[PDB]
């Protein structure tokens, strides 16, 4: 085996199966703003924190002050770093900068070297054939000293060529692309490890992305018990057995004015009435609106937010791609380490973009709040009101554990709503399908449509 | 006929039919990151332990001490062979370099030649005419000293010309191409042999896997016998007209929470029940949560797995490819020596991926189990829960032998569930519906929907 | 009109509508391993074989001794023909080249001349306007020399160019475009003639595949009688009139466990009862299933197989291209000489392959099943198992002459089988759907279901 070097990089660590191989050569390689900088200047930064390891980051187009005044926007300040001497920037702006490097090395038993931009001093030769030489002898050379470096490079196409001159990527050890996919006017971060010789590692590209801690990679043994949570509707508890499961993740789906946010308001309320904190994630609603709902159904939602135990967060789904909201989910969790969450819509987030993201997102949340043992009540929005037969337009069905299903039936000329647990895993649950009201009293569940046929068409038949 | 030498590599075999010809050139040709240098490694490392003939790699990259370190990851000790004398590695980071060859194929009395990268060297020309020109001397050379040789290059596009220089294809004898194709953010590895003078092949691209034991390549007489094996449900084994065969394959399809996983976890019960080996690979649901629902179904998993009978694998579909999955289970299978095999969700493995690779995947694992004399218990979740007509979104009945329907009927305003036997290859079976119920004591079947029309489409009519 | 020279090989005189045309040029372009030095070699061999020409062959890349050992494999001695004077082979790895092959062409009395790349000489230049010179020049002194000559060129793109310069195509009298196309992971050969100046041509890419004896190329009058052949089953020669034609092709198709394998299994031991031969081309089961398949209905394959009557040739859909089955299976019938010819699925070599090629390959096996008046039993699977409309997924329906549908029928909650004679050309036969059934014994037809209504919707309603 090969001992890796921890990046202390969240989620940098799981793709890489341990790190960064120690003494060989990385060489990350992306277009203008993916985060090369960062990465690098976060390597080094991470590696003095966690390790005590001396770091040595080479510059070559920013000079120090500018790397600096960059770095403090994250909170890091580097210049007490160089002070302490635990870090060292090197300013460059091919034999005499491995000298100093190495210099630099000994001087500050430096065990980690970033360098920000080697294509920089490649523009000098346009011979693919030189490049790889020069490379070659740098990546050896710093192998011969053995300090574990990350090179970065650039790239002009996100789908093309790995590196500027297309040799790159046979000389360096390690290669990691950093991609900035533009699709339907959208940004994706994407991160994605080509080649680690000697070691396994994951395959594919991951999204990332950069916040004011740095970078956050998402790398896409959940414990289960029997301690049940109430909904707040007793007839809901009643329907599921005696309540949803602590760990259970419950979907509701169905129609607009179905009632999802109704079910969603309760549940929150019921959550801060036991004294445990909520958080509620709206983006179909504004946060006046909800109150303004919640009032009409009898729930005072601002007294619950002066004692702190609801945190509603509103936002546009079009505000920011899906990695952008489950990183604010995330970052919201860990801030209000709340009980409960839950999801305003789904479908909402799912607006304009690809099936295969979207169950991306919704493995990650689920994931994420069956590991922190939260109770999840997510909602989605079927296209279809009447007639519909997939449970949800994007396939997360088997992710989740328990599902309600609302939906529209037409009775003597009148739009009345019904209500059926679909399944609960680990659980009895009644199966019949029951009329929903909806009052200022809030929710009412009645008697099941025993005298109607083709119930789930929308447009039963009395028999 | 040609006289081929077998690589002993996992796969090559069979679809080169017999192994690459003696004496004749093969040229592997792939992008960073394919494994040209681990075949490279692979084919003479198998052909020491195997043949005891030794073997010459000469490198231009890597450094030997580089290549020992990458190989020690695999577990071959390459430092012993140098030392015992059987392998040799030639550093030569053109006629010199062919006469130093020769000299070594000499002295070692080797068998098998290995060239790391021909490209580097070929870098120090532009012109495709002496790059043919001087892979052609290459080649004529190593055929007239004799030594069966594998020389890789490197490619820039996947999908583009096969080689650096367009030229190194009309040369050598025989050309393979590694490809790592990326796809909706997922890499997939392929092998293709392009061109055999004078022998027949495979033709086309197949799957292969790295792993710690080397390149394992998927190159895709089955008997059959009347011994019945126990599903673990007597009705169940009623209805098949006495239980499934042995070498029978089980798809048991239907929509989210018909009871798939409990057919699925009454199955592996029933095996390691009659002292039988079972490995159950889970898609959808954690350990955790298995066991929970397992004793919500009055079955101990724990106590049969502490006696090592059952074997429990769990993992995320997108954590790995459809190819890798193939490769884990094939490996947990030969680890565990398992009298059957269950799989928690095809679908789960369907997803985000196309018909043809999850019809690839599924004839694979088939295949294998039916080889293996391993009773296979795969489950499929329908995109519809009601009014399904085809069977499976990916068809793969066909590959299947017997097949279980789980559905959703809607009576009385109550969603029950219907189970039945759709087919049995080489058995009679019972045609009949029948209602299917779920409790504290797991399935239980009751009569048929004698008294309904249209089951079928998921809303029955009484008549 | 223009005298031209049958090149004998097969299918390749029907395209171009009596062979090469006399003394003038002809370029063969495709990349690497298309089939170029094949064609070349195969085109001399069949002219001293067939018409006691003498040939040519002058070469650039590979060795005399290398095309000998290659051309071994085929089973033509080249070395007795060089012995014998009747088949010379130059060594040429301008002028001087074109002089020494008239003084080839004077000595040997040659009548065919093959040049196996005239690209690797056009290296040296890299104008094309040269190229296109000297091509000329060569063209016109083989013009009058008044050899026919057959040069080949090569290709970097299977769509783009024809030749690697763009200016071969204006020079040569006649091109020929090899192609290997690689789609969907999977190649297919194809050849195109693109110009014959003077004459017609078939228009287009056919399809050709490379053998033990060459290349087989498939150029894509059937005579009709009276005689009626015996399916197997007594109640399906009643409803059709007094069973299939000799000449007629019968399509059984239907969903999967409807019984299709049980009616070909009919059909072939009722083909080897009467002591003709039969074959069964197995895709979807083994052997060792289809036997005990066979043994659960009462019949005994075994003993028919010991016989040589019944030839059972077993192989995956996927191991194959579709050209690369119909050549199987014509060589097949060929060396069998069989009375009957089933296929036990053409749904299976149906999968991840386009409508227009499956549907050429189910035009080509029919008509050849047709010219060799053989009694073809092809089977199709429905992707719909109630509701289908369309018979065939792809349509076929036109090309066969008699049609048999299987299908599901839910009544009184059992999934009950029916079994329609769709049509017949130039028969009388019966128009009721009636009760299929399956048991130890085989195949049993009931009567028609005169009580229901919907029938072929798969959800009847009785009336
Ligand atoms: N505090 C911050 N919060 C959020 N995003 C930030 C912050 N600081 C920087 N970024 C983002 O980091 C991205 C990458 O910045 P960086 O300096 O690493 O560029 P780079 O990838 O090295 O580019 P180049 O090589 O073209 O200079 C920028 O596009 C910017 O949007
Ligand atoms: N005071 C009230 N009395 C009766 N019904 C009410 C009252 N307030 C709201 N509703 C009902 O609430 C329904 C909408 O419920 P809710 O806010 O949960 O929406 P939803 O189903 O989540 O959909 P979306 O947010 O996409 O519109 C409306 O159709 C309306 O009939
Ligand atoms: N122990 C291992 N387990 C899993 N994968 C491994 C292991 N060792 C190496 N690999 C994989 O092997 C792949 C190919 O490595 P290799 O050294 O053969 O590169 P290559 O194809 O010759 O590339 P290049 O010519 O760019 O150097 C790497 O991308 C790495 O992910
Ligand atoms: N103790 C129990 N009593 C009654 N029903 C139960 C019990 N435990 C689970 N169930 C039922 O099990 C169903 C789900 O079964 P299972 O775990 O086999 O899922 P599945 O059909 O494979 O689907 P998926 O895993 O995709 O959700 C639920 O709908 C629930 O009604
Ligand atoms: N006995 C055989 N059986 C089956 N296929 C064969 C046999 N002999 C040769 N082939 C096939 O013939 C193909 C073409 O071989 P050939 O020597 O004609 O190459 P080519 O088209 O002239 O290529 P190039 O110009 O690159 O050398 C090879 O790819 C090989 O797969
Ligand atoms: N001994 C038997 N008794 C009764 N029915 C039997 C017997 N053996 C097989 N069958 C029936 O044969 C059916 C399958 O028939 P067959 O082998 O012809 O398949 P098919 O319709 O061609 O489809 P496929 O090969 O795609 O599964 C099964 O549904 C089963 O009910
Ligand atoms: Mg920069
Ligand atoms: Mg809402
Ligand atoms: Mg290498
Ligand atoms: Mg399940
Ligand atoms: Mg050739
Ligand atoms: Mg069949």
């Amino acid at each position: 085996a090969i001992a890796k070097m921890r990046t202390m990089i969240e989620g940098f660590d799981d793709i890489s199966h341990g790190g960064l191989p120690i003494g060989r050569s990385t060489l990350v390689s992306g277009t203008s703003g993916t985060g090369k900088t960062l990465f690098s200047i976060q390597f080094l930064y991470n590696g003095i924190i966690e390790f005590d390891e001396p770091g040595v980051f080479v510059t070559f187009e920013e000079t120090p002050q500018d790397i600096i005044k960059n770095a403090r926007s994250f909170g890091w300040d580097l210049a007490k770093l160089v002070d302490e001497g635990k870090l060292f920037i090197l300013d460059a702006s091919l034999s005499a900068l491995i000298e100093r490097i190495n210099y630099a090395i000994q001087k500050y038993r430096a065990r980690r070297v970033s360098i920000d931009s080697v294509t920089s001093v490649f523009q000098q030769y346009d011979a693919s054939s030189v490049v790889r030489r020069e490379l070659f002898r740098l990546v050896a050379r710093l192998k011969q000293i053995g300090a574990t470096t990350v090179m970065t490079t650039e790239r002009i196409e996100e789908y093309g060529p790995i590196a500027r001159y297309g040799v790159e990527e046979f000389v360096s050890d390690n290669v990691v692309i950093l991609r900035n996919v533009l699709e339907g006017e959208r940004r994706r971060r994407t991160l994605e490890i080509l080649k680690l010789r000697g070691t396994s590692h994951m395959k594919g590209e991951y999204p990332f992305t950069i916040t004011d801690h740095g970078i956050n990679i998402f790398p896409l043994t959940q414990r289960s018990s029997n301690v049940r949570v109430s909904s707040g509707v007793v007839r809901l508890d009643e329907m599921c057995g005696g309540g949803f499961f602590k760990d259970s993740i419950i979907l509701a789906t169905g129609a607009t004015g179905t009632g999802k946010t109704l079910l969603v308001s309760r549940f929150v309320e019921n959550a801060c009435a036991n004294k445990e904190r909520a958080i509620l994630f709206a983006y179909e609603e504004s946060r006046a609106q909800l109150l303004r709902n919640a009032y009409s159904w009898g729930m005072d939602f601002e007294e619950m937010e002066r004692q702190n135990l609801l945190k509603i967060v509103c936002a546009y789904p079009e505000s920011a791609g899906l990695e952008d909201h489950l990183q604010i989910i995330k970052s919201e969790i860990n801030d209000f380490k709340p009980a409960r969450i839950a999801i305003d819509s789904l479908s909402a987030l799912a607006r304009g973009v690809s099936n295969n993201a979207f169950r991306q997102f919704v493995i990650g949340v689920t994931g994420y709040a069956k590991q922190e043992e939260i109770t999840g009540l997510f909602t989605n929005t079927s296209d279809q009101f009447m007639g519909a037969h997939s449970i949800t337009d994007s396939h997360i069905e088997e992710i989740t554990d328990t599902i309600i299903l609302l939906q529209y039936v037409e009775i003597r000329g009148e739009m009345s709503r019904a209500i059926n647990v679909f399944k609960m895993r680990g659980s009895w649950h009644d199966k019949a399908i029951r009329e929903f009201m909806i009052s200022d009293k809030g929710p009412d569940i009645k008697d099941s449509f025993r005298n109607f046929e083709r119930i789930i068409s929308g447009s039963p038949t009395r028999i």
